């Protein structure tokens, strides 16, 4: 995994890259508005792609509760916000998470960090679904998850096709919720 | 600018997005992205584009006898901005306000000069008064007001990461500076 | 209008030749004409007249007080590109003693929105037509609008509307009457 | 192609200032000067999509990412034109799809649908149109097609009905044939 | 008077069963039978205002409170008859008036309504009428009566605008001399 | 038939008049004095339906698009007239089926039976069946919401009070997912 | 009950609301609370109204026949109820639905049925079941289904306040009860 | 004051036993049985502020804050009682003042509409007793208050006007004397 | 169960801890802002905490009716102010409770005040969610019970995650409303 | 305050929150209260972080000549506070506007002032003045304007239990205080 070192080995490569490029585009890097702007974005960027650096098992810090519960359990309306792979331009919505316990629950806050270790990376949608609902699998081993992420890609909004209200709608459904379409369709409703 | 620089600065951008994702600690040569700095590089030729335009040019002769006197609003044009602090978007709407002296604009030129000016590295405060100031010397207008309201992703998926936050900018020239009741009806006919 | 038919059909088939579009397919057979009537009713504003379309609708009902009929729907055809602009019309006036007939006040608008037209026009004739029918102590006149050439097309800004107004006598004139008519069609 | 619309111009051009002659306008008047080549220009831009091909659209935008769960791309702006009348039809288009472990690049939907949209259609075709090319595009389980719309020749002519929308769609593969894949995507939208 | 309606009623009901025969219809059928007389009786009711007194309606309805402040009633459905083409036009009232001391019991205001609106009317006359009867039943320091109304010969014939709204004001008093009054009366009134 | 029309409308104005006589009103005051001619000529307005037949009102408009899946019309705006007590009764019809007809050839059908002396449910079963008898398509599938002001200005009173009424022909008839299909995609 | 019924018990009403506004410490004798005991009484044999009521009298022979057999709902039908507990208002809506035997009900009579039961001290579950079975037995109908949903003021302004609590009932007869889909589709469209 | 409330209750009971009976009921029935000594119990709960004090209710919760500025506390859910009818009367009270740099505790505000709403009550009293109970316990710079209010006497009865709502507004001091103080709070209210 | 005396017996004890708090946050106990906080505060989480204090059978008042009821019964958006017992911050939303009485019905405004009984206390959403809904089937011995709660925790808006919109839903559902589906999911569209 | 302040009184508010667990009649020892001491001490810390800022350090030199001289308004800052008479949060939004001098400010800096004094055990009115001041000193502009609206939990979840009311409190200095039409325009805009 990236750490708190690399950062700072690699902040000036970045910072140079990125004065780089506003004399590839014409501007003028020593003007006031684009004096710290190198370090700015490197740091912006590097808090973009922080996700890298994290790992399932710190993120949890042992929030497994043993609450004999084996109904649903969804955390709705996370806000998400990653960036496009393919661009570098932001793509954000919001992530909902369900999930079938097997007598033991996780800590609500824990679902939206698994959300930050995936999106704070250069991401595909569809990929960072799919990771979000295999970390929950594997961290806590319970009876399904479903995970739905709707997002607006600023690729497709302002450059492109722009298409000013396209949104996309992903999911991935693992256990009980891909098996059994009642647990599935009760999920979707309430989300 | 010109599209000859565009061409022979396009290698050069294409490196500093390539040096930008090796110092990420991501592999530049898998799949997603293969073509990433070629197509970031594209992406923000484009966001600049606003550079290599000019009024003249974006006007068209567009400007009409109508014997009008009274008070033209263009309101909600989607505006599409790159912070030129973080180069992250900022996007939001422009509402343009303006009382012809007898001859009126082609309402589609209040749109393209808000894109010669917001397809640029930009502050909101300048790009507010950029389009003002457009404005009042391609038509030399009675007056003319400008009102930006826009959401800057550095505030929000970053920094002090604030969900809700907008900032309201404004611009008012000739009788939208000096007339109360004209800048006080404006601002009710926007919202 | 009959003897214009058949010349607009001719202009609608040469379109669609020109466009590389196969003018014998099933679905463009009656398109030169249907398109050809289409044109004549978004542009039948031109054989109207004001004192027609009145009817004599104008009652004495001692009244000195605004009158308000807003949300209009109006459709109209931009001039430079013959492509439409549609919204809503918002009409207020402040009566002689004399008011007009509701249903005029929209009568008035069609004579001038099936036209070609560009909206500050579009306005001001709406205004100027209820001024010379009533001669009231005021007229205003807004028009709200979504320009197709701005969304289908050119600029393609998805969520631009235009706002135009015309404001006479009283209205003109006397702010405070202004602003009570800008707050009761909002 | 780009060779046909310059020499087809001034064909268009002329057949608008014919059409504001016959309407009883001055072609001669501020407004109306340049209205035969600007009608002409706005009309080949609303026909693009007949000089499109599926193959240059899509850019090889296809990606491995082991995907086999319903993508949607919802709310896609679409304008179109009407051609029994000339009067453009608008609305929106949602897609969504099951892959078959690859997944098309998101714009490349839009992109489809902007190859068929821009032509003189009919609602029902341009649904079929925008189903079947992803279906030959990418080939995968199944695609679902829906276009909500507002016609304009029914909105300021004719029937003259203001809030009247139309809903059309088209299900391929297990879209069609499975009815819990098709509810599932219809609530998604 | 109610004398009035029982003599009067089989004379409507002939008129009504005219009407039937003479747009083509069986009135023979079923589902006509009883429309004479139901659609009489119906005409009836939308025309009981002419049988009512200011008087009788305010049932001494005027409390001392010592109150010389702003009292509005908004909202009030209002169902009343175009004069010229006997079809519905229907919508609402807003009463606001500056009490001279005295108050008026607030169901009052909608009984008031209720005594011009259920008539054959004109918009404009039917709001005069209401701030003129609640002027001359309290005498208080001024009168604001705002109508909001769908008229049906505008929407399923004639012009055939669907959504078209018809917005008469009378204010009388200090509504009608201070400009102030009249702009808190016209704020408060748009919920 | 227009003939009819001319021929009728003295007598529909003539007891108009005796309406404004017998509600105690004076037809000769400047509000009234048209009112009968005026009265007369919305009532056949609003029961011009009865004067139109399904083949005028297609007027050809069948395409041949090879087209299996389900067209709605929704959000048609419907006015109509209650037959027990001739007042308005205003709403929307939405209309789904399975094939192609013209779009708005299916707004005109709503207009041939809504421009007449109806009750709810009979309407909504016309536009039903006259939509199969044009086409004979699959399926058809008819639902009108609509509010009476004999049930808002009068009576009971309700203000608030709407009637949903449906007509499912064929395939929304026989199939339940292709009804709930129809009944989700008509919900704005 | 009869209208002899109201005339007779009316100053019995009058006198037990003017012996209430003593027992809270008001003045009965101050010009706001002057009429109040006859106002009060008015307006609580307006509120139970619907004891008088025979379904027979209000169905007024409005039943046609359209030969239909589809659903007709009648929506948002705007209820106004007394709490039998404490004599307190719960108001909501009703939305009723039923599957015609090739006989309609007339429109009016559905909301008037409401206002039979409505128009007394009732228990929400009782008024709701009262309405289906007054359609069932009036109609004869396939089905009937019936929901009411309440505010109920004993929750609202007094109690547990709880000022967004809302109640839910519901009755479905025959088809409405026996088909699921029917019921479903039921409960969608309203 | 709560001995009179346990004293009164059995004559409170007896009353609501005699209204049961004479409105043809059965008071001996399940559902009957306990509703005399609800009714009661309800009606002494409706009418509490009678038996409240401004100095009991205040906890001497005044602060000196140095603060001159408008405080507002708008949507304070209000249950009332109409004095004609005995029916509620229910909606929201919005309160704003300007302090005499010491500031009431935020929760008072709605303290003290308590006191006034739960009485057999006429909504212009209610308005004014509130302003004037403020006004008298802090003696700010100016007080507003405005009701808006549902009256049940007017939707389940009488004139059964479904949607009108009754706004009664006390303006003193400030609010009362300068005509920006009041239009500020005016909108400020709006939500 | 938690007494009166109890609460007599360990406010000072409450205000002892909450002075100590205003102290180690670097903050001074004796400004007039603070100078009855320790005391305010203690008697805020005596009664975010009453439903310790509180039974089953106190609370309902015998308001379980005989009526001939064998349909479902819904009392939804009662407002829930709970304790996270992680972090002592609270959590706060709608319970929506269905429920098929066995012809018996209960007293509405019960299912409202056994919702008191758990929400407040130290909770965690799912116990809360479950106590609610087996207090009702104990007391009832209904057809089934269905109970849906919707919260938002002030622990994850206002620090952690800081997910500003984020909304924890969860259910628990008991006799016919587990094993019917169709009762399921009629009581789910008739909650929202 | 300072980072060392924060770990040597880590443990003095853990002991405080255990001891306020025991006389709340719970058990500190349940597996659901084993770290709640500390996770709660924790929690208190970081709502009360503003206390170890300075302005200062938080405007980070983002100050930049734009030659502007027109009002900039951020509005919809979500603000997350503690109330100080009872411990419990209050929470809004802030709406900031000013009339700059020539030199603008950071837009971020505007919603981490507000961080400055909301993260403090407060009262909304001091909290929105003490916004307005902050402002006013940093930059030196023609005027500023602050307005707080939030949901007290002390006045929904216990007291008088209000559920819907909001507290409006507004700080106007400068040209915002003197000049009523840019009061108006910047409450319109917000
Ligand atoms: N007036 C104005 N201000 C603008 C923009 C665009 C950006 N900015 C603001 O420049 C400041 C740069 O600050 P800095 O050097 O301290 O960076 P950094 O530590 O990363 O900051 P932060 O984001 O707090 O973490 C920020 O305050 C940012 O918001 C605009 O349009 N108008
Ligand atoms: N199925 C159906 N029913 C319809 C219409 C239109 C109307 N109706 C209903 O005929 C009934 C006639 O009753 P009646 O003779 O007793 O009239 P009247 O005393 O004035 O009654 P009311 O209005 O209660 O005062 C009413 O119930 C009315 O609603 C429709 O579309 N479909
Ligand atoms: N200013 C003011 N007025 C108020 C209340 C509360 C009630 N009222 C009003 O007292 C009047 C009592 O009249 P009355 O004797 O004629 O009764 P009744 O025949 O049953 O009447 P009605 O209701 O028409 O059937 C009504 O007008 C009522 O609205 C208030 O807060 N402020
Ligand atoms: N199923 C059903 N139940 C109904 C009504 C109407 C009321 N009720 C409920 O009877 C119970 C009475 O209990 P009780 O004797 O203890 O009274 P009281 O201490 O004043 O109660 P509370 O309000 O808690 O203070 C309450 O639960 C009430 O809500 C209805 O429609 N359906
Ligand atoms: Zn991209
Ligand atoms: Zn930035
Ligand atoms: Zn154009
Ligand atoms: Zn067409
Ligand atoms: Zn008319
Ligand atoms: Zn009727
Ligand atoms: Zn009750
Ligand atoms: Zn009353
Ligand atoms: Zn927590
Ligand atoms: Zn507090």
């Amino acid at each position: 995994p990236r750490s708190e070192e690399d950062n700072e080995l690699n902040l000036p490569n970045l910072a140079a890259a990125y004065s780089s490029i506003l004399s590839s585009l014409g501007e003028n890097p020593q003007r006031q508005g684009l004096l710290k702007t190198p370090w700015r974005a490197a740091s912006a960027m590097q808090f973009f792609t922080k996700g890298y650096q994290e790992t399932i098992s710190d993120v949890l810090n042992d929030a497994i509760f043993d609450e004999d519960h084996d109904e649903m359990v969804i955390v709705k309306d996370i806000d998400m916000f990653s960036m496009c792979e393919h661009h570098l331009v932001p793509f954000v919505g919001k992530v909902h998470i369900g999930y079938l316990p097997n007598k033991q629950v996780l800590g609500l806050s824990k679902l939206a960090r698994i959300v930050e270790i995936y999106s704070r990376r250069l991401q595909v949608q569809e990929r960072l679904t799919k990771q979000i609902a295999v970390a929950i699998t594997e961290a806590l081993r319970p009876a399904g998850v479903g995970v739905v992420v709707e997002a607006t890609h600023m690729c497709m909004v302002m450059r492109g096709v722009q298409k000013m209200n396209s949104k996309t709608v992903t999911s991935t459904m693992l256990g009980v919720f891909r098996e059994d379409p009642k647990t599935r369709e009760e999920f979707l409703t309430l989300i």
